[PDB]
């Protein structure tokens, strides 16, 4: 019983976090085998941040310009190279704690765990969701650049995000482990802002299934709707369209609970049109959209 925003256990990632210093800029890196990954803007200075030419900035550096610290052990850099917006720092020692791992890019609407780190040292772990507009609503303070986001499956860590910057609404932007930004964001000072966002409909429905699995049934009703007329109401409340694939993915939950997907949609339609009238669902007074069908199945079922 119960439902919480649950993150993956972080040990496997914690053993990969290091501190990378260059000039007076210090931030976090990820140490896998004999490579350290970090945001390339570690090579920047404040007065070249408006319009930096990273290729020029990097060609002017030597391996000894990069201090890498793994706890108390200093790691000797024996090479460096740029891959898109990350820097790969070759070091002389393979990380003995390297887990089995993969670099995966995630989709908007998918969730992951973030290990917030400062000066190479982990601070906390929380669950996140990639918003439709390719930002994340993280919790990050100065110096959290380089903290990573990940998923764990059968002992293998799929790294999907490295933190790079905070946008003006206080939401966050980063790239995947190959250095490619999520969204239309760049690592330089511009007017760039988060675009408009939508609510992740399939997650909201998954979450309503979780609730039913946990005994919250007040919002259910005997009605059913077509996928077309549901999406008519969705598009009006700034919800993403629902698809047959969404319905298929919701299958396992629908069958476990006995509530057909389109029946639950009738519930959602009602909730959007009249609010909750002072009631809560799974401890929340608003529709939660940062729980995938996978997440629910993992916690419930």
């Amino acid at each position: 019983s119960g439902f919480r925003k649950m993150a993956f256990p972080s040990g496997k990632v914690e053993g990969c976090m290091v501190q990378v210093t260059c000039g007076t800029t210090t931030l976090n890196g990820l140490w896998l085998d004999d490579v350290v990954y970090c945001p390339r803007h570690v090579i920047c200075t404040s007065e070249d941040m408006l319009n930096p030419n990273y290729e020029d900035l990097l060609i002017r550096k030597s391996n000894h310009n990069f201090l890498v610290q793994a706890g108390n052990v200093q790691l000797r850099v024996i090479g460096h190279s740029m891959q898109n917006c990350v820097l790969k720092l070759k070091v002389d020692t393979a990380n003995p704690k390297t887990p089995k791992y993969k670099f995966v890019r995630i989709q908007p609407g998918q969730t992951f765990s973030v290990l917030a780190c400062y000066n190479g040292s982990p601070s906390g772990v929380y669950q996140c969701a990639m918003r439709p507009n390719f930002t994340i609503k993280g919790s990050f303070l100065n110096g959290s650049c380089g903290s990573v986001g990940f998923n764990i499956d059968y002992d293998c860590v799929s790294f999907c995000y490295m933190h790079h910057m905070e946008l003006p609404t206080g939401v966050h932007a980063g790239t995947d482990l190959e250095g490619n930004f999520y969204g239309p964001f760049v690592d330089r000072q511009t007017a760039q802002a988060a675009g408009t966002d939508t609510t992740i409909t399939v997650n909201v429905l998954a979450w309503l299934y979780a609730a039913v699995i946990n005994g919250d049934r007040w919002f259910l009703n005997r009605f059913t709707t077509t996928l077309n007329d549901f999406n008519l109401v969705a598009m009006k409340y700034n919800y993403e369209p629902l698809t047959q694939d969404h319905v298929d993915i919701l299958g396992p939950l629908s069958a476990q609970t006995g509530i057909a997907v389109l029946d639950m949609c009738a519930s959602l339609k009602e909730l959007l049109q009249n609010g909750m009238n002072g009631r809560t669902i799974l401890g929340s007074a608003l529709l939660e959209d940062e729980f995938t069908p996978f997440d629910v199945v993992r916690q419930c079922s």
